[PDB]
C-alpha cells in the first residue's frame, strides 16, 4: 500500500538511455508577439511603459521606479545579526573563489619579431535580474554581483518586481547594497528586460544580462539578444544527477536529491546506483524525509518525472551523466580523484559525502547560475570570464614583418585580397629602401 | 576636380560623436520564416533536403555530400609549393598562440576544508561554416579549427558549398586536411546551418556553429539557438579604426586602410588623427592606391560610409574608439605602451608601425574571428576558451561542512529552503552523533 514517488530502472539497455536521459517536456507557447509588443512599449514610453506595466501585472502603483536610499536602510535594520554573519561568509568565500579566476598578461612570441598576447577589460554596463515572490532568492545577487565588481565593471543594474505594496524583500536590499550595487529597479518580467536592453529615462541600458527568471522572461532575453545585447546563458529548471556506490550514505543522498527537487515542479532529479540495495535504501530514505518537507507538494510533483536507475559499474554511471550532461553533478562514491577525468560535461560537480549541492548553492564560493536542460554540453556556469572581453594584442617588429610578410603576401594572393598584399608590401619595401 | 573617396570631420563636438560612430545601416529583411521552412525541411528529409536545397541554391546536383578522399588527394596536388609554405607558418603561429591560452588546475581553499577549482572540457560536436566562392578564404580554416583540435574537440564538421560543377576550392580541402579535419560536407546556406543544427543521416549534429556568412546564414545562426546549439558570436560587415599621430606612416596607414575597405561594399572604416595634415597625406595616399586595386569598386562603395576625422589628442582619439567599439584597432602613434590599459573595447588591437591588420589576419597567431558592428562591447574574438566548457569542482571535508554549514543553513531557511537546510543538518548530525 506504499505510494512510491519516483521510478526506477534496473540495468536499462544501452539502447533505452535515450529515453532516460530526457527532461520533462517544456511549455511550446509562442511568446516572441507577446514580448516584441511589450518591447515596442518599452521605445516608445519609456518610464510610462515600466510603470504601466508594473500596476498591470505586479499589481503595484509606483511613482519612483529606482529603490531610495530610506529604502535601502530601512532594509538593513529589518535583517537579522546571524543572518548578516552568513551573508557575509558566503560572499567572501564567492569573492575568493571568482577572484583566484583573473589571469596573468603572457606575452608569447609566436616567431621571431612578433608578440601577442590578451588583456581582460570589463564589461561596461551590466544588467542583473531578480525574480520576487515571497520567498527572497537573494544568494542569485551574491552570485552575479560579485564577479561583476570583481571584473571592474562600472554600471551595474539590479531589476527585481515590487509586490502589491511596492517593496521588495529585505535581504534582497540588503544584499545587493552590501556588495555596493546601487542602481536597484522595481520592475519584473518581460518589461524590466526591455528597460535593460533599450534603456529608459531611469534604467541606462545593458551591455549583457545575467539572471533566470520564468518563462516570459527567459523569451525576452532571447529575443533581446536580436536588439545587440549579450545573455549569460540559456535557462531551464534545475536537476541535479547523482552517482552513489556502497560508501554512499543513503540518509544524505536522499537529502540532497529533495534539496533540487523542492526548488519547483519542473526540477528534475536522477540516482544512478552501483547496486539496487543503495537504491531501495535511498528511496525510503526520500519517503520518510518527504513527509517533513513543507514544500513536499513541490517535491512530489518533481519526483513524478525523476528517475532511480542501477547500473552495474562506475564507469557506466558516468558515461550515463555524460550523455544526460547534468546541471549539478554529485559524485557520492569512493576516491573521485580516480574518476573526474572521465567527467566530460556537468555545470558543477560535487564530491564525496559530505559536499552537499546546498553548500555550492549558498557559500563554498563556486557560482550557482549553471546550464541546465542540457546546456551544460556547450555553456559554462558563471564565472569572471563571463563579465569581460578577452582583447588580442600584437607587437610586430621590423624583423618581425621580414619575417612574416613573405608568408602573408603568398596567402593574400590565393585569397586574391591585393590590398592585403600591398599592406606588407610597402612595409618591406621601406625597410628594403 | 579631385574625386574624394572618405568624407572628413575637423574637430567635431562631443555632442556629434554619437552620429560619428554609426556603422552604416544593415538589411532589415525579416528572414524567420525563410529559415524555419527550411529547417522545417531539413528536419523532416535530412539529406534529401540538403541534396534539393544544393540544387536550388548551388546549381549543383550532387550525389554524395561528403568530400571523398580522391577529392581531398586532388586537392592538395593543385596547392603550390610556396603556399604550403606559407600555410604552415600561419598554423604554427597560431597554435603556438592557442595553445598558450590553456589554463592550469589551481586548487582554491576558500575557508577551511572547502576546496574548489575549475578544469576545461572540450565542447564534443564543433561544427564549422566557410563561405564558397571563387576567392578562398581558408585562413578562416585555420583560425577555427586549431583551437579545436588544441581544446580536444572530438569531432569537428566543416561545411562549406559547391561550386556548380560540385567542386570545393583546393585550398579550403588542403587546409583543412592539413590540420585533421575529416568530416568536410559540399553544403551552403541556411541548409547547412540546419544540417549541423539538427543533424542528417550524414551530418551528425553540432554543439556548437562556428564562422561568419551572409544575411541568410547570419539569420539561421541566430534561430538556430533556439534549437539548442551554440554560436560563436553576432555577425556583421568587417570594420577597422585607425589611431594616427605625427609619427604615423601615411603610407602605410592608407594601405592599412584599404584592405579593410577591400572586404566587401558593407565595410566601414574609420580614421583619428592628431592633425590635419596627417590627415590630408594618408587620403592622398588613399586616392593614389586606390587606383591600383583589382577591388578597387568594393573598396570605393565601403570608403563612401568611411570616415576621417581629426580629434585634438590622443586621448581623446582613444575615448571616441572605446564608444565605437572597433572589430579591430590599429594605434599608428608614439609609445603605445602608455594607451593600452586606456583601451575598453577591441576586438583585436595592433601596435606601431610595423603591425598590420593583414598579419593578424593570416599569420601573427591572434584570432581575425572577431566581433564586429560594436559587438566588441560584450563579446571577445574567438579564442581557445570559445570551444571548452569551465566546469566548477568542489570537495568539502568533515570539518569543512561544520565550518560552513551553520551559514548555509540560516541562510536556506530565510529562502524558506527546508530541504536544501536539512541537506546540511544531516551531515553535521552525523559527525556530532
Ligand atoms: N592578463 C590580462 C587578463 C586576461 C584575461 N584573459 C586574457 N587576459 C590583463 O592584463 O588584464
Ligand atoms: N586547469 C584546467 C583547465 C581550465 C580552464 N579553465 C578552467 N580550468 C584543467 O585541468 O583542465
Ligand atoms: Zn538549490
Ligand atoms: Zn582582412
Amino acid at each position: 500500500h506504499h505510494h512510491h514517488h519516483m521510478q526506477t530502472y534496473i540495468n536499462p539497455p544501452l539502447s533505452e538511455w535515450k529515453n532516460l536521459i530526457q527532461r520533462p517536456v517544456q511549455k511550446a507557447e509562442d511568446l516572441q508577439n507577446i514580448v516584441l509588443t511589450v518591447f515596442e512599449d518599452i521605445k516608445n514610453e519609456k518610464d510610462k511603459a515600466l510603470i504601466n506595466y508594473t500596476k498591470k501585472f505586479d499589481k503595484a502603483y509606483l511613482t519612483d521606479i529606482r529603490v531610495s536610499s530610506d529604502e535601502i536602510t530601512a532594509a538593513i535594520a529589518l535583517v537579522s545579526d546571524e543572518l548578516i554573519q552568513a551573508i557575509q561568509m558566503a560572499a567572501s568565500n564567492i569573492e575568493k573563489f571568482h577572484a583566484s579566476q583573473k589571469e596573468n598578461k603572457n606575452i608569447i612570441e609566436t616567431t621571431e619579431g612578433v608578440n601577442c598576447w590578451r588583456e581582460a577589460r570589463p564589461i561596461e554596463n551590466i544588467g542583473i535580474y531578480i525574480p520576487g515572490g515571497s520567498a527572497p532568492l537573494f544568494s542569485t545577487v551574491l552570485m552575479l554581483g560579485i564577479p561583476a565588481q570583481l571584473a571592474g565593471c562600472k554600471n551595474i543594474t539590479l531589476c527585481t518586481p515590487p509586490d502589491e505594496s511596492g517593496n521588495i524583500n529585505p535581504a534582497i536590499l540588503y544584499t545587493a547594497n552590501l556588495i555596493g550595487i546601487k542602481n536597484i529597479y522595481k520592475a519584473g518580467g518581460i518589461q524590466a528586460i526591455g528597460a535593460m536592453t533599450f534603456g529608459t529615462e531611469t534604467i541606462e541600458k545593458a551591455d549583457k544580462i545575467f539572471g533566470p527568471g520564468n518563462q516570459y522572461v527567459t523569451a525576452a532575453k532571447q529575443i533581446a539578444q536580436n536588439f545587440g545585447v549579450a545573455i549569460d546563458m540559456p535557462a531551464g529548471p534545475s536537476e541535479v544527477l547523482v552517482i552513489a556506490d556502497t560508501t554512499a550514505n543513503p540518509e544524505f543522498v536522499a537529502a540532497d536529491l529533495l534539496s533540487q527537487a523542492e526548488h519547483g515542479a519542473d526540477s528534475q532529479v536522477i540516482l544512478l546506483t552501483t547496486d539496487e540495495n543503495i537504491l531501495q535504501q535511498t528511496l525510503m530514505q526520500v519517503e520518510n524525509q518527504l513527509t517533513q518537507l513543507p514544500r513536499k507538494s513541490i517535491a512530489s510533483q518533481a519526483l513524478l518525472q525523476s528517475r532511480g536507475i542501477v547500473l552495474d559499474s562506475i564507469e557506466k554511471c558516468i558515461a550515463f551523466s555524460n550523455l544526460y550532461a547534468p546541471e549539478h553533478l554529485i559524485l557520492a562514491i569512493e576516491n573521485t580523484e580516480n574518476y573526474t577525468d572521465k567527467i566530460t560535461s556537468a555545470g558543477s560537480v560535487f564530491l564525496g559525502n559530505f559536499s552537499c549541492e546546498s553548500a555550492g548553492d549558498y557559500a563554498s564560493g563556486t557560482n550557482h547560475t549553471l546550464p541546465t536542460n542540457g546546456y551544460a554540453r556547450n555553456y559554462s556556469g558563471v564565472s569572471l570570464d563571463s563579465f569581460i572581453k578577452k582583447i588580442t594584442f600584437q607587437k610586430v617588429t621590423k624583423k618581425g614583418i621580414q619575417n612574416i610578410g613573405p608568408g602573408i603576401e603568398k596567402m593574400a594572393e590565393a585569397e586574391e585580397l591585393f590590398a592585403h598584399k600591398h599592406a606588407v608590401s610597402v612595409r618591406l619595401k621601406s625597410l628594403n629602401s
